[PDB]
RNA sequence: AAAAAA
């Protein structure tokens, strides 16, 4: 059950990138983003539509376009985290990239895996950052984009049991 | 005491701007960067020569200038280096986790999670100033937002030598 | 490569 979670920004290239990170592809790939209007799912839907077989899903921390404080930030975290947790497979650790948000999105993101557990954590650079799928399936083709390994993570099984607090 | 750890990338205004994360700013500022050219020490040495008292270093990741590879086979353990030696004995240091790309960023998360942090935050600013007085500008207009991210405990990580 | 993948 290859589960891909990404964090997203204003740039929603990197998640068809993370898609790529791994030749099989992902049966599943969930996004975490702000909801601000920059974000823009277009490139995801058409993308993730044209694989019918992959289980897609935004989720949104609700009410929150920028964190600019210690208040957005403990309520972004606390969502995110949720949503991990809810996302992430039974029997399996899940596959995330933190290419996507501002620094604190990245690093909650990165953060979780530590805690939850990730069969690996990384992040797309692009020497072009394609901005649509086609140029995108040009760099790959060309080797202009590089995915990053920053690590496994066992992450702990009495955080992981968390999940039994969810709905 | 009172040590501010700060990740650099190509803008080297997040530094300063930490500093003025509280108005006593910090008794010891240290920085961690890769090796590329278009980092800039110049505002960063000509900011901390007015005050003298506050002890700085700059510490580069020396031979890696980009990370493109498996944290490119060397960033994190230098990082994590860095951290215990440049860290409080006896208290834990601030940590600014602004600069560099996200890898450099979630990286000296990790280590504020295993070695300690008493603080661990981020900046936004409205106008990305590139000099002193536009930061201070930015600092009177309330254009600079600190996002504090939380107390970080750590682990006996930090009895290493 | 700080308000959003090098």
């Amino acid at each position: 059950s290859r589960v891909l979670l990404c964090s997203a920004g204003h740039s929603s290239m990197v998640v068809p990138e993370a898609f790529h990170a791994v030749p099989e592809g992902f049966e599943e790939v969930h996004v975490f983003t702000t909801d601000s209007e920059k974000f823009n799912p277009v490139v995801l839907n058409d993308f993730f539509h044209s694989l019918p077989n992959v289980r897609f899903s935004i989720t949104k921390c609700h009410g929150l376009a920028d964190i600019l404080n210690e208040r957005d930030f403990e309520f972004y975290q606390e969502m995110l985290w949720q949503w991990y947790l809810t996302k992430m497979p039974d029997n399996e650790l899940p596959y995330v990239c933190l290419s996507g948000g501002i620094k604190s999105m990245s690093a909650s993101l990165q953060k979780a895996a530590t805690l939850f557990g990730a069969q690996s954590v990384f992040h797309v650079l692009a020497d072009n950052n394609p901005r649509n799928i086609e140029e995108m399936f040009d760099a790959l083709q060309k080797g202009q984009i590089h995915f990053i390994e920053m690590g496994y993570e066992p992450g702990w099984a009495a955080l992981r049991r968390l999940k039994k607090i969810l709905p």
